[PDB]
């Protein structure tokens, strides 16, 4: 349409604005819907349509409200129970993190890549102090998938001179979408269109120590000895799947036995979300390689980190350029990360995550037994929780109904029936009660709805006998579950 | 030793400081050397030793000086002829980019991942306006290697239902170090320790249209039909290798003929460095997929972009989650990118890059004819230039001698004899002449140096006349050529 | 007796014989010899020629070049490449590029005259 200069200028004018009048708002929303349709992806528009009602599919981000709230272009405020799928552990625009990023921005945002940058050393030292056991050396990148790529490359550089090439992952796992990481990721629909991927990747059931022992033993028998095992301590996109107690310990023991490396993917569970700094600290398990991202950026910067023992990381000492990345370890990202570690440790946000997590999960379990017609079960650990519903449509209506009540929730990439609850660790108790009540009203509306459909498909009743039921349902919506009871109580007698 | 909290607190105290006293500086440099040794990589310390003399290996970054200068922890100012290997096209802490990043930081740094974020739409529209031909849809990530990963995955999703799986790259190419991108990258030492990589990747000589035609025709004959060809318009890491005029056009025609996709990797050559916004505009060639990073962040943010035609990008419309990335398209990075596009277009920095590039390359070629004993050839296009020396030791001494004169230069990952000159496009004419003069003094010192060694190693010489010879060598450097001859004149006469 | 006879009958240092039952099996044994010799030396990729035929067992089929013979059974062995038959510069290019990228060639396999290609004669030398 217009020249690139005009577009950029308009964009900067809109970046400098702090509030919008409604004709400004309507024009901007119309613009972003158009440019999403013609330059980003129209599929996204259809998806949000499936998780909203009416023009709610077209809510546009504008600004962080408070630590735990987001404000769209219309001034509507939302409680964030999504947390960017584990990004905003210390809330939105955390004053400490914003302050550090602002100071380093005043000093120097990106490094020369040639001279020694001090914040990379400081952050590496901090992470060595913060990680269990012999985890000592850190490599910095910009995303979770990049961290997993660095983990895989470390394992390969260490194990290939030892005649081991095959990797074991678990079904339902997610480790990123770059081709290397995608070889470990387990969701069929994510992988099939891009096959062939890396050779020698195998998957076993998550939480099943005997299956994994079988895989390692068979790989040894056939000469395809396993270089590394990679897993999440708790599967995020699988629907917040908790392994049996002692699973991580048994996996460590197994890797020690077969001489395979243990790669723990804590991209989602890390930085205090599960009640401790890292999920592996629940069992005092130290992997050979640990993957971090998301929350490590403090909800301000993109960052990833791959920490390893000196024994394995030493494969990069002779040639320090064997693995690099363009922006990795830039001063802005490092400042963000250091500020985030400081905030988490000074406010003991892991413990808070355990308390608030217990409270929210208590509420969700009570709602789960009150609504077994819609909720299958609620699960979680710390502030990483999920509610699995009976259908996908049901969980869809839940996401929509929560969005209408201005509480942000979203689904899970590998589980279509599950809705995740992943709010900031700074979520207040008041907002905890508010989100529990919001969930209650959501489930109530959904029960009314499923009753309303089920009454329409019952075969053994006349054309006007339903209309009395629909009528009574709508203007007197109180006889609800018990009403549905009445409906079938006539349908089965008329059968 | 110390807790993570103490380390973080110290790091933030140091982020808030703007200058360092002498003893604070000595303690910080000692700290950063230690933590690099024990937590980052000791190999880096050895590398910087190989490109410096004495404590120069231990210069620590601190702050951007001006648009084109960097200041270490000791207050020493360096002219940046490295530009972060193509990152700082608009200089360091560009006021426009810093301003946009600060405004968006005041609103919201990272997006929810659920709602529509407006700056992603704005940037996608801007890039559609700025890119040649039918390049229309953009996917945003955080690095060059991620952009190449998205390019490969687009090609795979498009070509796998058409029975095409193999990829053609070129020798000397660099496309990233994530395993997917690493399958395309061509440098042996980067790839061997991590094999096996993706199957079906082949390489042909860069700039050789008949070799590539041979590869495609043989792949068709054997049923391994090529899905895509990926190449840089000018190989940056290969030593700034220029293809014959018309090569890119012929590659486009060839891909059109065989029904393969053309992936142009402009991670390094993009954003005005080669005298035009994209290098592909020199021949008016539109690829199917275009890769951007580095300079697109304005030297403030990490960002990557993969732009494609609707025909190819439409493979993600039915399932918009088929390829995603955690931080991709965050508001901070988008603000940076829009600011950079604005700066480049408003100050016509591409044309400036052509002018200053021509001037610097003229100077380097003159120095090349004056010093054929050290310089093999100088080459470049716009402000992407390189000087290839006779050996690696020579180019090493050049990098060191330029570092001592406080001009920043570095080598190229795929070429050990070549030193790249990649300064900001905002480099001023005064600094251009200063860099030419610095190169002259460097080459002079290197010639006097090689003379000094050759005089030092002659075996048919006692100690007295050797002391006289190097004494004279110091006291009259312009006689360097003659005395060395004299030295051998005598080293032969007593053999 | 047959191994000794073949040693007497073959040019130069060809000395040891392995006996199988078919051409494709002979090519399989050739490939396995090359692999066992070159894998401890860090070389894995094989170069064949277009129009070549070396058998239809999967190993040999990786070297065989006819599209219709191979496509329905892909994926085959990794690291097999083809260059035009009789073109020494193309093959030199393949070997040099394989060395540059760290995919060093373990072996080159070819017929002295391509039978199924239509009795294709290479240039003298």
């Amino acid at each position: 349409s217009a020249s690139a200069l005009a577009c950029s200028a308009h964009a900067l004018n809109l970046i400098e604005k702090r509030t919008l009048d409604h004709e400004e708002m309507k024009a901007l929303n119309r613009e972003v819907i158009e440019y999403f349709k013609e330059h980003v992806n129209p599929g996204f528009l259809e998806y949000r349509k499936s998780v909203t009602a009416g023009g709610d599919y077209g809510a546009v981000e504008w600004q962080a409200g408070s630590l735990n709230t987001l404000v769209d272009t219309q001034g509507q405020e939302f409680i964030d129970c999504l947390g960017g799928f584990g990004i905003f552990n210390v809330g939105h625009r955390n004053p400490v993190v914003v302050s550090a990023v602002q100071n380093q921005l005043a000093k120097q945002p990106l490094h020369s890549q040639e001279l020694l940058d001090p914040l990379r050393a400081m952050l590496a030292k901090t992470l060595a102090a913060l990680t269990p056991g012999k985890l000592k050396y850190s490599f910095f990148c910009n995303s979770g998938t990049e961290s997993v790529e660095a983990a895989l490359k470390l394992a390969k550089a260490y194990q290939s001179p030892r005649g081991k090439f095959t990797f074991i992952a678990t079904s339902g796992a997610f480790h990123g979408k770059s081709l290397g990481a995608l070889s470990a990721t387990a969701k069929s629909t994510f992988r099939k269109p891009f096959m062939p991927l890396l050779p020698g990747f195998r998957h076993v059931p998550f939480g099943n120590i005997e299956a994994m022992r079988t895989a390692l033993n068979e790989c040894k028998k056939t000469g395809d000895d396993v270089a590394a095992v990679i897993l999440e301590p708790i599967q995020g996109e699988g629907g917040v799947i908790l392994p049996p107690p002692g699973y991580l310990t048994a996996v460590r023991k197994l890797c020690d036995e077969f001489g395979a490396l243990m790669i723990l993917d804590e991209v989602q569970t890390g930085m205090g979300r599960t009640g401790k700094m890292f999920a592996c600290e629940h069992e005092n398990v130290q992997p050979d390689i640990l993957c971090l991202a998301k929350a490590l950026g403090g909800g301000v910067m993109p960052i990833g980190a791959t920490i390893a023992t000196e024994e394995v990381f030493s494969v990069l000492f002779d040639n320090p350029f064997l693995h690099t990345t363009t922006f990795g370890g830039n001063p802005l990202a490092c400042a963000a990360a250091l500020a985030t570690i400081n905030v988490l440790l000074e406010q003991n946000l892991p413990a808070q995550a355990e308390q608030k997590g217990d409270m929210l999960l208590d509420g969700f379990r009570q709602l789960a037994r009150e609504y077994p017609d819609l909720v299958q079960e609620a699960r979680g650990k710390g502030m990483l929780m999920a509610i699995e519903f009976v259908d996908n449509e049901i969980g869809y209506n839940f996401a929509s109904e929560m969005f209408r009540q201005r509480v942000l929730v979203a689904g899970t990439l590998n589980n279509a029936k599950t809705i995740r609850i992943e709010p900031p660790l700074t979520l207040t108790i008041e907002q905890c009660e508010l989100v529990i009540k919001a969930a209650r009203k959501a489930l109530a509306a959904m029960r009314q709805q499923v009753a309303f459909y089920e009454i329409l498909h019952l075969p053994n009743l006349n054309e006007e006998q339903r209309n009395a039921f629909i009528q009574s349902l709508k203007d007197d919506p109180s006889q609800s579950a018990n009403l549905l009871a009445e409906a079938k109580k006539l349908n089965d007698a008329q059968a």
